[PDB]
């Protein structure tokens, strides 16, 4: 009965909502959240481990308050979702970043840079900046299409097996 409790940040405009959907409906799914923090729980496997993989959606970084801490208690690890046309996203997520840093009064947690929209033209950040800022941190980077190619499921196991080794 073990249970991964991993949470999902990242400025407004990208698809965090459609990143928990659709892995536990196994479904291309628009669907927005609430207007407030929405967690999903989903019975997965992986790699032959069977366990439970508990996704939150955050909203607000800043108006993430001490009432939304309250989650932080989970506190395994980060799940950083941008928009590859939403340049700004990135300072947004350093922000977030820092202030759940400060909850923990710790800094050395598992944590994967996933990038949606990679399909559209119109964009305005460039992979080798997006991947460089990912390697500054440490952390994966991981292009992926909330219309069907999934790479967030791979950053879920990868938060995982990051938390299995510690």
């Amino acid at each position: 009965m073990t249970e991964y409790k991993l949470v999902v940040v990242g400025a407004g405009g990208v698809g965090k909502s459609a990143l928990t959907i659709q892995l536990i409906q196994n479904h291309f799914v628009d669907e927005y959240d609430p207007s407030i923090e929405d967690s999903y729980r989903k019975q997965v496997v992986i790699d032959g481990e069977t366990c439970l993989l508990d996704i939150l959606d955050t909203a607000g970084q800043e108006e993430y308050s001490a009432m939304r801490d309250q989650y932080m208690r989970t506190g395994e690890g980060f799940l950083c979702v941008f928009a590859i046309n939403n340049t700004k996203s990135f300072e947004d997520i350093h922000q977030y970043r820092e202030q759940i840093k400060r909850v923990k009064d710790s800094d050395d947690v598992p944590m994967v840079l996933v990038g949606n929209k990679c399909d559209l033209a119109a964009r305005t950040v460039e992979s080798r900046q997006a991947q460089d800022l990912a390697r500054s941190y440490g952390i994966p980077y991981i292009e992926t299409s909330a219309k069907t190619r999934q790479g967030v499921e791979d950053a879920f196991y990868t938060l995982v097996r990051e938390i299995r080794q510690h």
